[PDB]
DNA sequence: TTTGATTTTCTGCTGCAGGATGAAATCCCG
DNA sequence: CGGGATTTCATCCTGCAGCATCCC
RNA sequence: GGCGCGUUUAUUACUUUGGAGCCAGUCCCAGCGACUAUGUCGUAUGGACGAAGCGCUUAUUUAUCGGCCGAUAAGUAAAACGCAUCAAAGUCCUGCAGCAGAAAAUCAAA
């Protein structure tokens, strides 16, 4: 009874259906065609199928190759020339691409006192649904709808949503007329592709990245006029250096807006200096808090222009590896007159500060441990100086030009012949900096001037020589399907694509994908109704409104028709080609959109390089059930985590009354061990696990959803989630993204709450999340003051102690905090909470939740999970918020603050009906 | 011993922003 | 004189929302 | 960690996540550690090598044995079958940016 078909067969055989208003809700297949291994790997099974099924027929994978080579040209050659135009008129573009407004009408007007920005902004009142006011400016009506006051009623000078077709892209580049001189159907392609479906869904494909370019830019071009002035608000460390009295000038004057993208980095580049000097003399050789030298904020978020500018900095190994030995042998003899040189103890100071000898590496973990590379260096610098300073730089050179040598010839004989040893590129790398750093220590002393170039040189060279051999190459190429319509004519495919299912021997299909991208036909159709045993070829392309099949007849042809076999499993087919309930050919389900995605898959016997061929057809739903369900007995309080997410409770409407999702965290950080041991050597990935942790990631989340939508239907319930305000997290030194997924959930949750009919107002409510998960379950703390005193605090009611157990290590240390109390208090108490802030102690030992599981209140003495206990308060706090007793007109005319009402509100009904 | 602040090279995962194109109207060519 | 390939064109949503929640 | 069967997820073979089965050794090159230090000995850290179900049939091959066969321990070669071995999930594309991981430099701090 816990699949996720069982639910919606129970949901949707209960309430009636209704059409979808618009459009509908959009699910999408990822199939794969049958290249040619997964024939391979139905002739190595056990049980062998009765029918070969069938291939790539090796002249549509040719086709598939030129189209796809050719689409990715001409998209690439349409972003450069928009981003030729981009670069001279950044308003022009953005007036450019704006909108059509619509079929309005006559609406006012507000020339009076009132313009645009960068022409006549009127005003209407459109949607009087609920809400109105919509500015809809003019001059082909750009809907400029903006402006947030705070400063100044500032509408923008664009609009508020760019557009993907508003350009009017087809009377540019493709069409045989408008003489702009790059029309890629005509130039690239070779005139050899229908101006039907590529100019089309070149249209589709190109203005859609260019308006997501233009909308991101918009919004960071608003973001960074609020950062810049609050930049420059932050010259009062100015200020600081005469407040001190001992510090000159940081000497840095802040260009203005800087609007380009290298304004961008020469801004960035200002506040990093600003930033660093503010960190050398003001955060250590003064020792203020961060609170009291604000730093200066650095421009993030630009966004450049999607793919004319990218980085591409590629560069073989052996020649850099070649450079960076030229490089240290030039300066091997004047690298002696200084290491035979200055004394007995600046050589020592080097050798010491500039971490060479070994520190601390003698702990045993159960062989002494690794050295970074650097410091093995030290002890053969060390070994070489007792048994042996003039002839130690030459006996230590033979030894190291022995382990370079040694190295260099032993990938040289494992690279080329087949493999890639993988980590004695890294050490070799590793080396050669501990040799470079320790051959430029002549110009490091001496005379620092052109160490920087050359220091600059050799940190290009370490990051091209550690990253550049695990980069991947070969991005994603695509094409797209625009549809599938027969057009205004009776017979002729627009957009030249199918589905077709060609009738094998039984009664079976075979579900092929049949391109036509060629300037022909080579595809017609009449109508067919039989079953008959061999290629009936049927078909499904939506004759105006309503879905239908027809019989289809062509010959497989070395000159068009790329057919491509599709391969799902029964799961794909039993969901959404051949569902009992929305079938297709009736009109229940609508197909939309189709692509063909050649992207890189990994292949289990040599590394990622497969290029497999992907299809994703887009599906589009038609049947819908309508809300005619309420759910009373209900109030399930999802509360998410990180240690462990989605942990419920159950309680009935008046308030009285699982951890799905269990074992996480702790794969998450098994993998992160794995790649953090596979990045420590051997400076790469090692590219098998490069796509595990997104996949460990959905299975949860799709498994937790499964489980939410399946505790909210049976036990006839409102999901209450919390409020987590989209996009949150830890944000500071060890969350990796992955366990970032309070926000993904709730997704999940909606868009299959979307899908199968219903909206986020009847199985998916949300409540505030102020002070939940906080308040005990007999009790109701915010304010922890420690006015009242050193010997005791005085709680809520009544009173309490002292004499504690703080615990606050970051080393290995702690306290008793009575001592610790006494210490720094002396005999005056209240000059002590002036000066010092024994609070931390206070917060340390008397607060809530003292290992990160449990939770002890602080006037009831309790115990439970804090997660089971966060979930019976989100389910108690909705309860709240829509049901007007008499706590919660309270807080709304302001009597009282939300603690004060919500505390109010308990502890009268913790009496009453236990809620 | 370990962490502040700049910088060089790679990677993955989430979070935004475009989307999920049919109907009609000309026009050329056998 | 129709068949079939090009070439234009154009759509729509309101909804209200308050200072912790995650974890260290 | 590697290698394979594969069942349930109410016409097919995809992408995945779980449970179960079988192997995880050799200093050949390297890494790393100790030193009796331009190398010797250890350590399986990376390459390269080999390890990677069982059982019932049938054609064989080695050896025992009952007077040209036939039963046996073991291998080869082929197809079907059963067991170990059982459950779940899928909404994509393009484009950027933001975080986080990783070393490596430079200036400093406790």
């Amino acid at each position: 009874e816990k699949r996720i078909n069982k639910i919606r067969k129970k949901l949707s055989a209960d309430n009636a259906t209704k059409p979808v208003s618009r459009s509908g809700p959009m699910k999408t297949l990822l199939v794969r065609v049958m290249t040619d291994d997964l024939k391979k790997r139905l002739e190595k099974r056990r049980k062998k199928p009765e029918v070969m099924p069938q291939v790539i027929s090796n002249n549509a994978a040719n086709n598939l190759r030129m189209l796809l080579d050719d689409y990715t040209k001409m998209k690439e050659a349409i972003l450069q020339v928009y981003w030729q135009e981009f670069k001279d008129d950044h308003v022009g573009l953005m007036c450019k691409f704006a909108q059509p407004a619509s079929x309005x009408x006559x609406x006012x007007x507000x020339x009076x006192x009132x313009x645009x920005x960068x022409x006549x902004x009127x005003x209407x009142x459109x949607x009087x649904x609920x809400x109105x006011x919509x500015x809809x400016x003019x001059x082909x009506x750009x809907x400029x709808x903006x402006x947030x006051x705070x400063x100044x009623x500032x509408x923008x000078x664009x609009x508020g949503k760019f557009g993907q077709r508003a350009l009017d892209f087809y009377s540019i580049h493709v069409t045989k007329e408008s003489t702009h001189p790059v029309k890629p159907l005509a130039q690239i392609a070779g005139n050899r592709y229908a101006s039907g479906p590529v100019g089309k869904a070149l249209s589709d494909a190109c203005m859609g990245t260019i308006a997501s370019f233009l909308s991101k830019y918009q919004d960071i071009i608003i973001e960074h006029q609020k950062v810049v002035k609050g930049n420059q608000k932050r010259l009062e460390s100015l200020r600081e250096l005469a407040g001190k009295e001992n510090l000159e000038y940081p000497s840095v004057t802040l260009p203005p807006q800087p609007h380009t993208k290298e304004g961008v980095d020469a801004y960035n580049e200002v506040i990093a200096r600003v930033r660093m000097w503010v960190n050398l003399n003001l955060w250590q050789k003064l020792k203020l808090s961060r609170d009291d030298a604000k730093p200066l904020l650095r421009l993030k978020g630009f966004p450049s222009f999607p793919v004319v500018e990218r980085r591409e900095n590629e560069v073989d190994w052996w020649n850099t590896i070649n450079e960076v030995k030229k490089l240290i042998d030039a300066k091997r003899d004047m690298g002696r007159v200084f290491w035979s040189g200055v004394t007995a103890e600046k050589r020592n100071t080097i050798l010491e500060g500039y971490n060479y000898l070994p520190n601390e590496n003698d702990h045993k973990k159960r062989e002494n441990p690794k050295k970074p590379a650097k410091r093995q260096f030290g002890d053969l610098l060390l070994y070489l100086e007792k048994k042996y300073w003039g002839k130690v730089f030459d006996e230590a050179w033979e030894r190291i030009d022995k382990k370079i040598a040694g190295l260099t010839s032993h990938i040289e004989r494992e690279e080329a012949r087949n493999a890639e040893d993988a980590q004695s590129k890294a050490v070799l790398t590793d080396w050669l900096r501990a040799k470079a750093s320790f051959v430029l220590e002549r110009l490091k002393e001496m005379d620092e001037k052109e160490f920087y170039a050359c220091e600059i040189q050799l940190q290009k060279w370490y990051g091209d020589l550690r990253g550049n051999p695990f980069a991947v190459e070969a991005e994603n190429r695509v094409v797209d399907i625009s549809g599938f319509s027969i057009g205004s004519d009776g017979h002729s495919i627009q957009y030249r694509n199918l589905l077709a299912w060609k009738y094998l021997e039984n009664g079976k299909r075979e579900f092929y994908l049949l391109m036509n991208y060629g300037k022909k036909g080579r595809i017609r159709f009449t109508d067919g109704t039989d079953i008959k045993k061999s290629g009936k070829w049927q078909g499904l392309l939506y004759g105006g409104g309503k879905a239908k099949v027809i019989d289809l007849t062509f010959d497989p042809d070395d000159e068009q028709l790329i057919i491509l076999p599709l391969a799902f499993g029964t799961r794909q087919g039993r969901e959404f080609i051949w569902n009992d309930l929305l079938s297709l050919e009736t009109g229940l389900i609508k197909l939309a959109n189709g692509r063909v995605i050649e992207k890189t898959i990994y292949n289990k016997k040599i590394g990622r390089d497969e290029p497999a061929l992907f299809v994703a057809l887009t599906f589009e739903r038609r049947e819908v059930v309508d809300p005619s369900n309420i759910k009373p007995v209900n109030l399930i309080g999802v509360a998410r985590g990180e240690n462990i997410p989605a942990v419920i409770a159950l309680t009935d409407p008046e308030g009285c009354p699982l951890r799905i999702g269990e074992g996480y965290k702790e794969k998450q950080r098994a993998i992160q061990a794995a790649k953090e041991v596979e990045q420590r050597r051997a400076g790469g990935y090692s590219r098998k696990f490069a796509s595990k942790s997104r996949n460990l990631a959905d299975d949860m989340v799709r498994n937790s959803a499964r489980d939410l939508f399946y505790h909210a239907v049976t036990h006839d319930a409102v999901l209450v989630f919390a409020n987590l305000s989209r996009g949150f997290g830890r944000q500071g030194k060890r969350t990796f993204m992955t366990e970032r997924q309070y926000t993904k959930m709730e997704d999940w949750l909606t868009a299959k709450l979307a899908y199968e009919g219903l909206t986020s107002k009847t199985y998916l409510s949300k409540t505030l999340a102020q002070y939940t998960s906080k308040t005990c379950s007999n009790c109701g703390x915010x304010x922890x003051x420690x006015x009242x005193x050193x010997x005791x605090x005085x709680x809520x009611x009544x009173x309490x102690x002292x004499x504690x157990x703080x615990x606050x290590x970051x080393x290995x240390x702690x306290x008793x905090x009575x001592x610790x109390x006494x210490x720094x208090x002396x005999x005056x108490x209240x000059x002590x909470x002036x000066x010092x802030x024994x609070x931390x102690x206070x917060x340390x030992r008397f607060s809530h939740r003292p290992v990160q599981e449990q939770f002890v209140c602080l006037d009831c003495g309790h115990e439970v999970h804090a997660a089971e206990q966060a979930a019976l308060n989100i389910a108690r706090s909705w309860l709240f918020l829509n049901s007007n007793s008499t706590e919660f007109k309270s807080y709304k005319s302001g009597k009282q603050p939300f603690v004060g009402a919500w505390q109010a509100f308990y502890k009268r009904r913790l009496k009453e009906v236990w809620k």
